């Protein structure tokens, strides 16, 4: 109904502290994530102090109205968080202390430049807006934070849920504001992913190489297409559940240079028809045996050097 | 309006009890369900009391308003319920009889380990946290515990519908609180899967495996590749709906498992071809006559391995 | 505000009635449908009786408050129903009239063991729960039963919509409740699948049966295969939308059909070809001949059968 | 709060109006679309009659309570419209002005027997109820009907928006009501039908038809069966827009033209193989440069009867 | 609750200003798109003005109600803005400072005639509307005009926001009304779309015209017709990701010359084939080495005017 008034020119402080108890729904496409959990608030208001003894009661219970509360909202979120208060009480010496319940839906963004085996960090930003008569900020209670054994997500390992003690203050709209950071840390599951995507592919590409050892010209236009085909299936299944992104990442370029790979080998089975046809088998034999090491050798290299540029 | 006093100091009971009525939309990859049933909640409270003969009635009716209720919730809920009170009744002596019927979202992990043949427990988590003048626990009435007779999910059989008796009591937030377990345990309906995906895998590699008794490349290398396509599109299709676990399964070994079949297939079409082109025959058939017999052999002990060693 | 007191024993009876306005949305996979129609509900009052001579009107109007209103709801709904009130009216004598409009979503199996050619019957069930003071039930008004000749499902026929008298008593958590059912029996309009999804198919296995008359082994395997893909594409696009069940369908008995076709097809054309090259070229040519006419034949008679098996 | 009491029995007139602002949204295959406009109606009430000059006013402005408003309902929608009052007006004489926004969403059929080049007219239901002591009946505002120029529907083309004049009095449920009927009529673009769908069709068909100057069986297979599988593609892809309708249409007569054109396209090449490896070449060589003029001559005749049958 | 007095003659004048905290959820099939933004206000009341030194205050702060509030909507919103007073704050003048946080979805048109290389505008228009006693007029106040740094859209590029200082003043049903405009400049990342689309695309194509340095009529039969199904196989994947517009865009001429080229090339092929048979090799091999180098050549001469034609 109104803030407290200071007593010279102090600032209010409040602390925070949120606990999480469920968290679901992580989408890569539309990078974001839901969220359940608890909301803690504690600050000072000397104009509800009682004395003990007198009233007989040690702790006081107030309904949300007729008290002041401050107003709290979460920056990065589609809407509104749904919540409904859970418990308020009052010290005898003035604090108070608020306990809510909510929901909430948080936008953050995703970097994944090493898509199969990268970790990301999840922010949620918490704002309040001073008022005409007073000076808020905000702080962080670091016995209220933490999260259920529980909490899991569906593909993803959690590691952590801390909070930066420092807040950032800055003004907005002629009005001071402060912002705290609450950081989750995650990383992915990518066991799967082995013998689902990988293994097939390499099985797959070594089926198109073994035409290396043959010498009729149908046989080989129908390894190397067909093997190509199911080539785009395969791009066609994984590319699905990856977004599009500005930067070039390690699962593109894995597939860019098969495509490569298989024009090239392409390439050498038209070469080798060629000069067959020409009846200089000798030059042919030559090609042939230099691509059966050559192809391998300059995969594995350039599967490396891959490795180093995106992992070192 | 104020929670009952105690008489010295004795914790509040409250019995509590779950009628299913409607379960449904059972998603595997998000790990969720959907449930509409009753609640049922009974308490002491002797401010109720009244003379039975001076009042002339049996028993009473209140609102839900001017009246104490328990803040029940629940855990793993995606929101809060949608509840609505269906009666309200008091008996001369206190006690109070409570009823009504919500509906919500239920988060519950699964395990895929043996995924066509595999059964779960779901389980649905209330709490009841204590207020700070009074002590509050949770109890289980087995008279209020049920389902329907019309109770059922699309593609599973339900088996139970059972409560721990024994809740749990523990402190959060500076206060103690009092959580209880219901469980539900289903199995999944693996009729229809053998005829539409185990069957044809099998007619498909066994087309794959005719090409033992040819001699023609072309015709080997247009078989064997073309079995390949069709066994990728199968596992898409197959992978569509089983999600991504950080956990080897059946299904995944057993994909695996075909695709070094194929593999070795192509292996050995390329070796015979290759030996017979050096005009070496009596080798080339002493190789496909062996691989006629080892082909099925060795693919009937691999099936027999796996199968012992993920049910047994 | 009260439930009306009794004369001696007798119950409090309402007259029900539901007149269909919209119903849309019929979803195979879930097996739900949308429904928009209109709610009657009439009993009596003795507490409401006017001289309409005094009063000077025929007809009273109150509003959904301050006037005791029977609490009637739906089984087999996944949330409560959206209504609105339309009009109250009470009649000299007592009897209240009432009325509302509604629209809700109900759950209700399907059968699927003619799944082309079969039909259906939707139930929707309503309940009412007695009072402690009086005991009430339900009852069918026929006059007030119907459907507007503008009710159109996407994909089907509406034959009837009738209610069935009797209702059901019952006890259910120390009270007793009755319970009508209200019948919606459909058709499914099949034409649009015997050219769109039979007619294709039929001609997929005569081209793969063309290869009878011929001697070439690769252009035999090639359409074999070839149309053995084809027939795998049009039974995943059909397998898109036919749900799981715990019993046999007739589509899913034909597709299994199919597949055993052509493997014994694959057979065929692989003996052949392996009794011409051991220089016996007329047990092969007898072999084609039969199964020149066999396959056909075969191909009839298990259709007869399996229609009799299913429709009979 | 009431109806006005008429003079001796005239029934009360209310005149509408609906000027669209947004269409969006136009489902095919749910046969919905969404919508967003203005809601004006007018109607007479002496009991609200002021003279001016003594209140000093031209204008008075009522609150939407404490004032009678009809109460006016959509007959086609799947949930009660979203609306906020704008601007509640009272001329000096009696006469009421009303204004509102809404949203809503609306289901009407459609017919697809030119699915390419259809028309389609969109229905807007309006109806009132009659209460027991007055009559209601409805009008039409030429004035207040008609669309924003910024109005676009993705995919069509926006004619007209008109209303007819007379209403539709009928008893429903013992009570007269009044409907009114508004019509927006559409028409498709069809342009990126022709060079997305339309010639590629025509390109494989061609492609496959290039098979009758070729003497050699293994390419003529390849040739028709793997332009039917890219046909069989397309087909799904077309067929994954067209909702199943109870009737025959024009797209897919013609794909079901294509299927029987493929299918005697392969019984061709089978006939000329069987005879050529017969020792009589010259049949052969006539069927074939038969077929050469036979095949296109004919396609082009359907075609021209096709579309005389659909549009004539 | 006053309108505040009107000086002589004169229109109220309101100073607003949109500052974004967030935009996401921009989906191309429906041209919607979410935003969550701040919305600054300011006008004069005669009657708010108060004494400073007689209150000893320097500003007051007043709830919604007491005082009255322009109401000002957006025209293009699918349905009402959920919005939350944050400050309401009045000066030593009638000059009033007020603040509010919303959410909304937004339809704007789109279009695609560039697509892979395009910008797009989003628009927002504010509207206020007259009463019968004052007008009103909407400006713009350039330092409440903003945008917050971490504002991101998934796969776009946010280049300026600003707004149309001059209103558009119109009357539409009898009532005189104002507009204002907000403009979001947008701009589409396609640096992805090179890799995954541009060059597999050209890969394939030169597998395909690989065909004229070859003479076995069944290789490029073979590398044609399967480089043709790799091609519409490539095309699912393009359009998985596209809208679906009857547009004339880069895409669909890049797609239908690709068509016409492999027509045009199996054309070839038969020709060459069918010159070969009559024992006329001369003109076969003039036919394949002109073709050899016609048709790149070809095929960039289309590109570039493709390219000057529609980004020209
Ligand atoms: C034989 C071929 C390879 C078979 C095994 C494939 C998987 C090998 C790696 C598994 C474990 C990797 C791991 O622990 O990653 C952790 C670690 C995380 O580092 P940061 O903390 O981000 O620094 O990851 C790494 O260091 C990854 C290093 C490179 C891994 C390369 C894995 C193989 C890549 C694919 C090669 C073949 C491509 C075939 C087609 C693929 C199409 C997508
Ligand atoms: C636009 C660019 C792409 C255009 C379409 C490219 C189609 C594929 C080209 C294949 C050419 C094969 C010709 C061939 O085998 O020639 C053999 C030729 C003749 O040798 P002699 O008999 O001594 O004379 O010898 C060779 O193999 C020479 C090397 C040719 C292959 C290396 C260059 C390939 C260039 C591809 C460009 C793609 C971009
Ligand atoms: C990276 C590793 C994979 C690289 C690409 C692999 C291509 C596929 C392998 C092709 C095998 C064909 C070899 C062949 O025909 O050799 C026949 C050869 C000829 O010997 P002589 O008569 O003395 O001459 O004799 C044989 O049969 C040898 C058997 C070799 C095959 C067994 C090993 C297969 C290799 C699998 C690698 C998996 C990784
Ligand atoms: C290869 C040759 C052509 C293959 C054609 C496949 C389709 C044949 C399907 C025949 C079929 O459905 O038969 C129906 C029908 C059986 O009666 P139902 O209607 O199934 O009985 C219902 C009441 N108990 O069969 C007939 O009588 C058809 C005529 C058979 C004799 C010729
Ligand atoms: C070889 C050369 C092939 C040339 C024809 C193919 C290119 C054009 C095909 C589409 C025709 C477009 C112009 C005609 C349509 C038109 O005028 O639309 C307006 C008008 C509005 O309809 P109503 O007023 O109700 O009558 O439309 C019509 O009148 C349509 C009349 C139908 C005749 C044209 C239909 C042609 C489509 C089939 C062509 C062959 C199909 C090939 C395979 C297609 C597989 C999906
Ligand atoms: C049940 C219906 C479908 C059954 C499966 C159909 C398999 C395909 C049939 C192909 C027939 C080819 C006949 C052939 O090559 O021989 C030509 C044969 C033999 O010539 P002579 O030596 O003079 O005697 O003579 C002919 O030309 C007969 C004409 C056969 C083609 C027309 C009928 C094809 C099948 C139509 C029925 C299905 C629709
Ligand atoms: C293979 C050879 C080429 C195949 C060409 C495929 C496309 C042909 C489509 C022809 C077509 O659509 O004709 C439309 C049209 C029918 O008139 P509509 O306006 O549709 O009907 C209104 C009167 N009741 O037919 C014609 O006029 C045919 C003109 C083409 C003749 C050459
Ligand atoms: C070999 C080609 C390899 C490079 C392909 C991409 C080249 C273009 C990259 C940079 C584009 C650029 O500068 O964009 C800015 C600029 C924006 O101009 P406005 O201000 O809107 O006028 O973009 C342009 O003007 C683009 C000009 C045309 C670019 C054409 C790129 C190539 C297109 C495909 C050609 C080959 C087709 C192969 C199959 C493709 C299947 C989709
Ligand atoms: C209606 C349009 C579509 C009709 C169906 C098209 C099927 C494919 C056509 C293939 C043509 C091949 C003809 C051929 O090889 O003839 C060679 C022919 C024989 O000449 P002589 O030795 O004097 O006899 O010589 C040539 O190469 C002439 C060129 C003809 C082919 C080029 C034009 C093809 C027309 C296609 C139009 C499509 C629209
Ligand atoms: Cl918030
Ligand atoms: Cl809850
Ligand atoms: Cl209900
Ligand atoms: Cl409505
Ligand atoms: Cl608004």
């Amino acid at each position: 109904v109104s803030p407290p008034p200071p007593i010279a020119d102090e600032p209010l402080t409040v602390n925070t502290g949120i606990y999480l108890i469920e968290c679901y729904s992580l989408d890569d496409k539309a990078e974001t994530f839901k969220v359940n959990a608890f909301l803690s608030l504690s600050w000072k208001d000397r104009r509800l102090a009682f004395d003990p003894v007198r009233s007989g009661v040690r702790v006081k219970t107030y309904e949300p109205e007729a008290i002041w509360i401050p107003e709290i909202r979460f920056v990065n979120v589609e809407n509104a968080r749904d919540a409904d208060v859970v418990d308020i009480s009052v010290s005898p010496d003035g604090t108070v202390q608020y306990l809510e319940r909510f929901s909430a839906r948080v936008l953050s963004p995703l970097d994944f430049r090493r898509y199969p085996f990268d970790s990301q960090t999840l922010h949620i930003y918490l704002i309040v807006r001073s008022v005409d008569t007073r000076n808020i900020v905000l702080a962080v209670d670091l016995e209220k934070v933490g999260k259920n054994d529980d909490v899991f997500l569906t593909g993803w390992d959690i590691e952590s849920f801390t909070a930066v003690v420092k807040p950032a203050n800055f003004a907005l709209e002629d009005r001071l504001e402060s912002k705290l950071d609450y950081q989750l840390r995650i990383s992915r599951q990518y066991f799967s992913y082995i013998p689902n995507i990988i293994l097939p592919m390499l099985f797959i590409l070594f089926i198109s190489w073994t035409a290396f050892w043959s010498t009729s010209y149908e046989a080989n236009v129908t390894l190397v297409v067909s093997t190509l085909i199911a080539h785009i299936a395969f791009n066609i299944l994984v590319e699905t559940n990856l977004p599009k992104t500005p930067y070039m990442t390690y699962t593109g370029a894995i597939i860019f240079m098969i495509y490569l790979f298989y024009f090239v080998a392409v390439i050498e089975v038209t070469v080798q028809h060629y000069l067959k046809v020409e009846s200089q088998p000798a030059r042919a034999a030559s090609i042939t045996r230099a691509s059966r090491i050559a192809f391998p050798v300059v995969f594995l290299l350039a599967n490396i050097i891959l490795a180093f540029l995106f992992f070192g």
